[PDB]
């Protein structure tokens, strides 16, 4: 009485949608944020059931020790935070190692300081399951068993491969920790694809008119002469990813599982067609392309049947997710 959930990286896009849902379920949340001011801001948004602790360097050894000691009422840990960066100076030092080590140290801290925690959900990614070329191939079927074959070496060589590799090796480290250190908690992971959808709080749409569904605000900043963005892949709505995190710690079936969070396929045309129909006023400063020339019928469906069975709910569709994102930005 009652149940308190720890959410790392509480200011995050997906993190706040998680927090919103979890609070709606009557849970309490203890969020980690990078500064007192970030904490105060969430507290104003979320109310009495929300509290926070300040953890500046999440990848540092023993980083979460103090915040965990101060909260023995915490029995669930949602590890959603991932390293904030830009400067591709040394990918190893600044991306690979922090992600790996950070995952180790956070789990190590839960064992050392929070033995009452019974469930840990690690937010991973589909990039842990595959390589960029395979993500766009119609012959590829990913499942909960899929692991990226990207090597450590090649994962150093570029910003994108670095982000791919960091998520792969971090998630491998998490499972390895469960195998080796045998903690009191059951681990599960959520592995989302391209995330679309509105933010949890209107007050957080800032800077004004910018979309956290990043692929969306990329097309919104188009000129009526630009090409159609050739980006493509599968999408999932942030509220669905949020609902998967809840299931990931509430349901017994989710223990020791990886949950592939992936809905339908899209490209730039798919996005344009939706934006243009639902927001006509924006169409004169947008390109037309070739409406509905997007044809994904040859792509084999990914195997997420296990995940869908565990979750037991139906997903938001592409248009609804996109329309909700934009509708909120326009308020």
């Amino acid at each position: 009485m009652t149940t308190s959930v720890f959410v790392s990286g509480a200011t995050g896009y997906l993190a706040q949608q998680i927090i919103a849902l979890v609070l709606s379920k009557g849970y309490k949340v203890v969020g980690s944020v990078r500064s007192e001011e970030k904490g105060a801001n969430l507290k104003k948004l979320y109310g009495d059931d929300f509290s926070y602790e300040v953890v500046k360097v999440l990848e540092q050894k023993g980083a979460f020790d103090e915040a965990l000691k101060k909260h023995p009422e915490v029995t669930i840990f949602l590890h959603t935070a991932s390293p904030v960066t830009f400067e591709v100076e040394d990918t190893e030092k600044e991306i690979l190692i922090p992600a790996i080590n950070g995952t180790k140290y956070v789990l190590q801290s839960i064992k050392d300081v929070a033995p009452q925690i019974t469930r840990v959900v690690y937010t991973s990614s589909v990039v842990a399951m595959s390589v960029p070329e395979e993500l766009g191939s119609p012959d590829v079927v990913l499942s909960e068993a899929s692991w990226s074959s990207l090597s450590y070496e090649q994962s150093k060589t570029h910003g994108v491969l670095a982000y791919f590799g960091s998520k792969q090796f971090a998630e491998r480290a998490a499972w390895e920790f469960v195998e080796q250190e045998k903690p009191n908690f059951a681990l599960s992971t959520v592995n989302p694809v391209y995330i679309f959808g509105p933010q949890a709080k209107d007050e957080e749409v800032k800077g004004t008119l910018n979309l956290s569904a990043e692929m969306v605000n990329s097309v919104l900043k188009l000129n009526k002469d630009d090409d159609v963005p050739a980006t493509t892949g599968t999408f999932i709505d942030v509220r669905d990813v949020a609902k998967a995190h809840l299931a990931a710690f509430e349901k017994d079936e989710a223990k020791g599982e990886r949950l592939l969070l992936s809905n339908t396929r899209f490209n730039g045309q798919t996005l344009l067609d939706v934006v243009r129909k639902n927001f006509p006023q924006l169409a004169d400063k947008l390109p037309v392309g070739k409406p509905h020339s997007d044809d994904f019928s040859a792509f084999k469906e990914w195997n997420d049947k296990k995940t869908k069975k565990i979750l037991g709910f139906e997903y938001f569709d592409f248009e609804t997710s996109v329309v909700d994102s934009i509708k909120q930005v326009l308020k």
